[PDB]
């Protein structure tokens, strides 16, 4: 009768079917039960018009349209929305059939592959702008129909991300394509109505929390190659995988699936599952910035979360514990081997040299300041295992010097505390830049020296003081 009662069954119950393997009996029991509920509950017949009176266009949209289009098999999902004002529960209770299915059948899904060329019955979603000032109750119906929509595609992807199927791939991509525009769809009409939000079990707040969080084996998706619309797996996409990813380790190893699983087993998959797939992507983002605007905004912002990662995966403190660092060895045998391959049994240093000598020829490809300063902090935490003091302080130098067209003054801080400490002396490093100090005032109503604004001097002075005394 509760709809939040339901799905916690249907989410506890999948949990169970998940993580422990008991009798199949049971599970032969339970699976004939949940299989013809679902089939009976939301999927209907495809004939277009659906049931109800309703002051919206209804049609069956989100069909990758090769598929039969003259078959039976439609879902239910705007007239339930209606007739419920079941249909909160359809993400979980679609894990609970795969996951019996996949457990029965031993991940056998010829049952469930006409599922995801279904199209789904609802509005006509794509423009929130002609119905613009009328803003009722529909708004909030609209924003929830995409919600649930949106989970219900991430709950596929969860499903069909490991299978290896060719052309079921391609159906995933374009089931991507989809989820991407729909969120852009989404984040348009929160935009316009700014306080009717769904809670069902302001950007940031719903990304986290409110969503489905992903699974990990879901990123067996990041080893498709990259069709890049400007320069000729797209890259807004990369942008949502990488968003994620990132966000998960993040939280971890400084959000309920991410927890269950240990940080130690998190190190150890994700070096699989990033290094020999995102260093070809790596190398097209050098190729790119080598070498309109929306392009160039999201391949910047991939490239910032990459260096991001791989400081983030690189900075654990496991690797203070020995029985890690084998991994770390493997690891550094991609970055070393990222420039030239047969250099096998070599040391560890040998292997620091070269993995920085791979990383630091990045510098001339980097947008904006904070790919920079990630990539610094990326090159210290590897460079401190080992001199190299000189290659913090001229890289920091090189990236304190460049233009850079703005900069926070707390990432501006953390760079100047990198550069004086690494620096051979700092009050040689102090009297250079208190007579750069000076001709921001002469010069600039910008200096001989920039990220040096009228603004910036606070931190310049602070950090400096603060270097000085310490």
């Amino acid at each position: 009768q509760s709809p939040q009662a339901s799905a916690l069954y249907y989410d506890e119950f999948a949990n169970l079917i998940q993580h422990e393997k008991l009798d199949p009996k049971a599970l032969e029991w339970v699976g004939h039960t949940i299989c013809n509920d679902f089939q009976d509950a939301f999927v209907v017949d495809s004939c277009v018009v659906p049931e109800g009176d309703f002051p919206f266009p209804v049609k069956a949209l989100y069909g990758l349209e090769e598929y039969d289009t003259q078959d039976g098999i439609a879902i239910n999902l705007l007239p339930l929305l209606f007739s419920q004002d079941s249909p909160l529960c359809l993400a979980p209770y679609f894990r609970l059939l795969r996951l019996c299915v996949e457990r029965q059948h031993n991940g056998n899904l010829e049952e469930i592959d006409g599922l995801l060329d279904c199209p789904i019955f609802l509005t006509d979603l794509e423009p929130g702008e002609k119905l613009e000032s009328m803003s009722a109750k529909e708004r909030s119906f609209m924003c929830s129909l995409i919600f649930l929509t949106l989970n219900w595609f991430r709950e596929i992807v969860n499903a069909f991300c490991q299978e290896t199927s060719p052309e079921m791939k391609g159906k995933v991509l374009t089931r991507l394509k989809h989820i991407v525009e729909l969120q852009i769809i989404l984040e348009k009409y929160l935009a316009v109505t700014p306080d009717y939000v769904p809670p069902l079990g302001l950007l940031l707040h719903n990304s986290h929390a409110f969503f489905r969080e992903l699974d990990i084996e879901v990123f067996s998706i990041l080893h498709c190659g990259l069709v890049t619309k400007f320069i000729l797996l797209g890259p807004p996409e990369l942008l949502f995988l990488l968003e994620d990813l990132s966000q998960k380790l993040e939280s971890m190893l400084t959000f309920s699936h991410l927890q269950q699983r240990s940080a130690q087993e998190i190190v150890h998959c994700v070096f699989q599952l990033l290094t020999p797939m995102c260093n070809h992507l790596e190398n097209i983002h050098n190729y790119f910035q080598c070498l309109k605007v929306q392009e160039y905004h999201i391949m910047s912002s991939c490239y910032q979360r990459l260096l991001q990662i791989f400081h983030g995966l690189f900075a654990w403190s496991g690797f203070s514990q020995p029985e890690n660092q084998n991994l770390l060895y493997s690891a550094l045998h991609v970055l070393s081997s990222r420039l030239k391959q047969g250099e096998h049994s070599q040391p560890l240093e040998e292997l620091l040299s070269q993995s920085v000598h791979y990383l630091q020829n990045f510098h001339q490809s980097i947008p904006s300041f904070q790919c920079a300063l990630y990539l610094i902090r990326l090159l210290m935490v590897i460079l401190e295992k080992s001199q190299n003091k000189e290659k913090i302080a001229s890289l920091a130098r090189q990236f304190l010097c460049r233009v850079w067209p703005n900069i926070s003054n707390d990432q501006l801080h953390a760079l100047l505390c990198i550069y004086l400490e690494h620096t051979e002396s700092i009050l040689k490093a102090i009297e250079e830049i208190a007579g750069v100090g000076v001709p921001e005032l002469i010069n600039s109503p910008s200096s001989t020296f920039p990220t040096l604004t009228r603004h910036t001097f606070v931190v310049f002075f602070r950090v400096m003081m603060a270097e000085l005394e310490k």
